[PDB]
Formats: structure tokens, sequence, C-alpha cells
């Protein structure tokens, strides 16, 4: 288990392509997700835009929830019309915790 061997996560900077994969026959289940900016030292861009740490748009999770859920991979894009716009001018991202499961039963 090259990986944690538990709970898969990918995080992408806004405006940008974000894939998901799960392993073998297993399938992506989105738990939590979200689009904005919680944090500073994530996808360094202008001082300006990392200033604001306070951004969350919930129904993000939605989205890749409806992308991603039941699907062995799934891409999207981190920003355009995939994703509202909760704090414009801010340079946001889009965090994703999900898991993998058989397409069936054990
Ligand atoms: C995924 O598949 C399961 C199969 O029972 C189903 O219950 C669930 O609603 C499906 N979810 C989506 C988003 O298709
Ligand atoms: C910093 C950047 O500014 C605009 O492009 C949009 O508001 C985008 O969501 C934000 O991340």
């Amino acid at each position: 288990g090259l990986p944690f061997g538990l709970m898969r996560r990918e995080l992408a900077c806004e405006g940008y392509p974000i894939e998901l994969r799960c392993p073998g026959s297993d399938v992506i289940m989105v738990e939590n997700a979200n689009y904005g900016r919680t944090d500073d030292k994530i996808c360094d861009a202008d001082p300006f835009q990392m200033e604001n740490v306070q951004c969350y748009l919930p129904d993000a999770f939605k989205i890749m929830s409806q992308r991603c859920n039941n699907r062995t991979q799934c891409v999207v894009v981190a920003g355009s019309d995939a994703f509202p716009d909760p704090c414009p001018g801010t340079y946001k991202y889009l965090e994703v915790q999900y898991d993998c499961v058989p397409y069936k039963v054990e």
C-alpha cells in the first residue's frame, strides 16, 4: 500500500482539472468536499489571493458527489462554470475526500 491504505483524497488549484481513480474494480464514493479557500499554504498564488483563509462552499460536495459517485474515475475542472463563486478575487481550491468500494456485495 504505497498510499495511506485508507480513505483517498485529492486537492487541486482553482481553474484546473482534478482526477480521481479508484483501485481495481472499486468505485469512488465522495464523503466530503469543498470549493474555496481555508488555508494560505495551498496552491501558492499571489499573497492578495492567499490572504483570506475563510471561504466555504458546501454545494461543492454535491457537484463532486454526483460527478464521481459510483464511478471508478472522474475528471472535473476545479473552477469555471463547474463551480459557483463564493469568494471572487481569492485563489481557491477543491478538496475531496472519498473511499473506494466494490461495485457489488463483498
Ligand atoms: C450508487 O449505486 C448504489 C447501488 O445500490 C445506489 O444505491 C446509489 O444510490 C448509487 N449512487 C449514485 C450517485 O448513483
Ligand atoms: C483569484 C480568482 O479570481 C477570479 O478568477 C475568480 O474569483 C476565482 O474564483 C478566484 O480564485
